[PDB]
């Protein structure tokens, strides 16, 4: 579920979708972009 980074920039209607939601937990090769995300999911950033 693309969610962009917790703060990759301003914008609002557009975005480079620099956020990825993985049901479970972040894994190696990734970089948490948001301390959290949804009530049932997070949001990591596959290496920038």
């Amino acid at each position: 579920a693309a969610c962009k980074c917790d703060d990759e920039g301003p914008d609002i209607r557009t975005a480079p979708l620099t956020g990825t939601v993985d049901l479970g937990s972040c894994n190696a090769g990734w970089e948490k972009c948001a301390s959290y995300y949804t009530i049932i999911a997070d949001c990591c950033r596959k290496k920038k």
